[PDB]
């Protein structure tokens, strides 16, 4: 057993500086007296100590770590592909943000995933050299170069830092410029830097080491002779070689003659490795260097037969026991794909990692999942959604992340009832889904409220009697509420006097009457001069069970007052 290098991802909105930042650290390494990796950069502890001043001396873990293994983040800003059995492949992260631009959509998306997988991170407020009036002091610690700026320049920088603090706060994260942090464990540390200039990088790396000191212990233990465990980051063609796999090994050893298992779009496969390729060491004509093996804390390119359909994000396992590896990979993938008869909600994502991100977020929002898979929305996805709609329209929806819609499914989707949420920003999709369930929720109650007998009051206008009884008919004025056709009416003493049979507003047939409308009303079972009298006030005879639904669904002010009045009336022969 040994302690490996913490794996570090660099996340952030396009053009905010992820690449430039990595190149600068790479450069400080290149300029010294280092193993090369495919898709990653290892910065040895001695290099880190050379960049960080005596500032690093406060962190004892530096004496036990080999260095920091930076991931040169995947294809097209994927980042969720940097996955591992359970959560993130990265042990730590740097969230880069342009200090002059502020938080952008991609920035918030990364922030949500970092919180989701509880990955410790630091925030690098990049491009400080672009603040008006800034005088560059090449590769110097932030504190040193900052103290040489004009006072109004120092102030402009802090204004931008506090804007970031403001944004992180709205997002549920307390934070501060790194040197003003009071609780390192609960506040995000913000390090202002210039990736192009090198300014601030020393405190940036020092804070990363601070994150390691605070959080990383057993997660870094590796068994260097155990069968390698890794994650496939890319599956791509390479000139002269066929399909190739770029992977990061996070535990164990991978040898050039090993058999490795992985997941394809259909099943678990294994392949016997032909070559392990790493970049040329620092006038060979070869683009790569062959290697016999590699030990955890490595990025490698693998050449092996039928890997065309291997999924990016798939676990990579050296095989000892064929059945155990297969079931172990299947169980992992099983919690991400999903296809059952129960629940509802159909999810489609562009990659395994993204699908996993959506599935987890949904599971946190306690939304059941019927289908979750990779690929464009299909007719089958639509049909399955329709099936789930049957037991709550809350599930009659398809959440499609960075995926297109198959024409066949487009047509199937023609008939409504099936809501389609499309987008390349996970938090927005979840935002939209909630405000969607929101409406569906209101549209539901209002619907069952229409079936509830509400409070309403009526006054029998004197001298406007058109029929004494059988259908009793007379002029009426609605006092409070909304009297409806069918409503039961009761005496001032709770005695039932009849039901509203029909109403008419001048020449209009009304099923509902409100305010002080005054209409000719027919009251079934009532008889003038006997059970009802001119001038009387009549009240809706609200049922007990219906009355109780004052709390289970609450209604004008006058209506409220009336409800109490109606309660007082009926309480004359049965309290409550
Ligand atoms: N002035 C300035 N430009 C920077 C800085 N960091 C990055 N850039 C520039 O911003 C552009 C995009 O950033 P880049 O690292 O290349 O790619 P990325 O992962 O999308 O961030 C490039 O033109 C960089 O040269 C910085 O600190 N200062």
């Amino acid at each position: 057993m040994k302690i490996r290098s913490p794996i570090v991802s660099v996340l952030g909105h396009v053009d905010h500086g992820k690449t430039t930042l990595l190149d600068h650290i790479r450069g400080s390494a290149v300029a010294s007296r280092i193993t090369q990796h495919i898709g990653a950069t290892e910065i040895p502890m001695d290099v880190i100590e050379g960049i960080c001043g005596d500032f690093l001396k406060k962190f004892s873990i530096r004496e036990t770590l080999p260095g920091l293994f930076f991931i040169d983040t995947p294809g097209h800003e994927a980042f969720t592909t940097l996955r591992k059995r359970g959560g993130a492949l990265a042990d730590l992260a740097i969230l880069i943000v342009d200090i002059n631009e502020g938080f952008k959509p991609q920035t918030q998306e990364a922030l949500n995933i970092l919180r989701m997988y509880r990955t410790p991170f630091v925030v690098a407020a990049n491009k400080i050299d672009r603040i008006h009036g800034w005088r560059v002091h090449e590769g110097r610690p932030f504190m040193e170069t900052f103290s040489k700026q004009d006072i109004q320049v120092q102030q402009k920088l802090d204004t931008k830092v506090y804007e970031l603090v403001g944004k992180l706060h709205e997002e549920g994260f307390e934070s501060e410029r790194f040197d003003r942090v009071t609780d390192f464990a609960s506040q995000v540390s913000i390090i202002p830097i210039s990736a192009i200039t090198g300014e601030g990088i020393p405190e940036l790396l020092t804070m990363l080491m601070g994150l390691a000191q605070q959080y990383l212990r057993e997660q870094l233990k590796i068994e260097e002779d155990s069968p390698a465990r890794g994650t496939i980051l890319e599956v791509k063609e390479e000139t002269g070689l066929g399909m190739t796999i770029d992977a990061v090994i996070y535990d164990g050893i991978l040898r050039k003659d090993d058999t490795i298992a992985m997941m394809t779009s259909k099943d678990v496969i294994s392949t016997r490795i032909r070559s392990l390729l790493k970049p040329r060491p620092l006038e060979s004509r070869k683009k790569f260097q062959k290697v016999d093996e590699v030990v955890a804390a490595a990025g490698i390119k693998i050449v092996a037969p039928g890997i065309d359909d291997v999924m990016a994000g798939s676990p990579l396992r050296v095989v000892t026991d064929p059945e155990k590896v297969r079931e172990e990979i299947l169980s992992e993938i099983e919690d991400i794909k999903i296809d059952t008869d129960e629940a509802g909600v159909v999810v489609k994502a562009d990659t395994l990692g993204s699908l996993e991100a959506v599935v987890k977020i949904l599971r946190d929002m306690y939304v059941p999942i019927k289908v979750a898979d990779i690929g464009d929305v299909s007719r089958r996805d639509v049909v399955n959604a329709g099936i789930a709609l049957q037991e709550d329209r809350v599930y009659g929806a398809i959440i499609a992340f960075n995926v297109k819609v198959i024409p066949s499914a487009a047509q199937e989707l023609k008939n409504s009832d099936i809501k389609l949420f499309q987008g390349n920003v996970i938090y927005r999709l979840m935002e939209e889904y909630e405000e969607w369930v929101r409406g569906i929720e209101e549209e539901k109650k209002k619907k069952w409220m229409e079936a509830i007998i509400k409070p309403a009051s009526i006054r029998l206008i004197p001298k406007l009697v058109f029929r004494q009884s059988k259908p009793a008919i007379g002029g009426v004025e609605v006092l409070t509420g909304v009297i409806r056709q069918g409503y039961p009416l009761m005496n001032d003493d709770g005695e039932t006097v009849g039901t509203v049979e029909s109403m008419q507003d001048k020449g209009e047939n009304l099923k509902s009457a409100s305010r002080g409308q005054k209409v000719a009303m027919a009251i079934k079972d009532a008889v003038y001069g006997k059970t009802i009298h001119e001038g009387d006030t009549l009240y809706v005879d609200i049922p007990e069970n219906h009355y109780h639904i004052l709390k289970e669904q609450l209604l004008t002010d006058e209506e409220l007052d009336l409800m109490d009045k109606i309660a007082e009336i009926k309480r004359k022969k049965n309290p409550d």
